[PDB]
């Protein structure tokens, strides 16, 4: 069930929150471009959290049902971090 939903604006943040460096190979492997990559931090200079925020909310937007904690689970694997942070995430 919840693995085929689609994070939440405070998950999100919490996602965010939990997330180093590695979130930008990740989201380029969910999908998103350089430029994207690069227009997220242009629109936060001085708050990183909202440049990884942005990025996510730009990835759940435009692949929407498929914009899910199952894909996440997968882009984490990708960047050789642990997923199991999703799970203490949601709990």
């Amino acid at each position: 069930h919840i693995l085929n939903s689609s994070p939440s604006d405070r998950q999100i943040n919490q996602l965010a929150q939990r997330l180093g460096p590695e979130w930008e190979p990740m989201v380029l492997s969910l999908g998103l471009s350089q430029t994207d990559i690069y227009r997220c931090k242009a629109n936060h200079p001085h708050n990183v959290q909202s440049q990884v925020v942005e990025a996510f909310i730009r990835w759940r937007q435009r692949f929407g049902k498929q914009a899910t904690f199952q894909s996440l689970h997968n882009g984490l694997r990708a960047v050789e971090v642990d997923p199991s942070l999703l799970l203490h995430m949601l709990e």
